[PDB]
């Protein structure tokens, strides 16, 4: 009763890509600006440690931190120097040789989406990439990934798997009828990609 997918939509941020790994100090700066800190120097940290830095220095307001940083590289007219998650260009790469159709459906502004995606040499994977302002909304609302799956030509259903981090991607997966599948920390759920490719080949077997 399990079935392999007719199609894959990912997220980008946070999904396929890692955004606490080469950390813009820049971007961070303006978070803390806005959650009124001053006066913390990054600069002398390395960039590995960052995270951890901040993680202590916030405190209660992590996760609020977390959200202001994801929304300000969403509107960014800068350019990203994120590394992907461990194992995605590998299960990238399997949707692609077994003619898996895959797409991405982000709230990241679709023009600095499609320049990130071509500047990691990943457009080829990619039949639709869909960002804000490509829609008349966003997630969570279902119209980018109903877009996506016109432009793609695959009817929703239960075998378009959604893969993403967040609860607005689970929630515009459930209200297009697609299958919502949680990665990272009702619904299916894993932690990295090799687990995901995995379960894939072993649906496509």
């Amino acid at each position: 009763s399990m079935k392999q997918p007719t199609a894959v939509i990912f997220d980008w941020y946070n999904t396929l890509i890692d955004t606490s790994i080469n950390i813009d100090r820049t971007t961070f700066y303006q978070v803390l600006d806005q959650m009124g800190y001053k006066n913390i120097d990054l600069d002398s940290i390395p960039n590995s440690t960052i995270p951890k830095y901040l993680i202590t220095l916030l405190g209660k307001r992590w996760k609020e931190a977390t959200i202001l940083y994801e929304n300000s590289l969403e509107k960014s007219q800068k350019s990203d120097n994120f590394m992907l998650n461990d194992g995605a260009i590998e299960l990238l790469d399997t949707l692609k040789e077994n003619n898996i159709t895959m797409a991405i459906v982000s709230n990241k502004n679709g023009e600095r989406l499609r320049s990130e995606i071509h500047h990691k040499n990943l457009t080829h994977y990619f039949d639709s990439i869909i960002g804000s302002g490509d829609t008349g909304t966003i997630k969570p609302s279902p119209e980018p990934v109903l877009a996506a799956l016109t432009n793609i030509n695959i009817e929703p259903s239960k075998e378009v798997f959604f893969i993403g981090d967040s609860i607005s991607d689970i929630q515009s997966a459930i209200e297009a009828g697609c299958l919502p599948i949680k990665y990272g920390s009702d619904i299916l759920s894993f932690k990295n990609f090799y687990d995901i490719r995995n379960f894939i080949c072993q649906l496509i077997n």
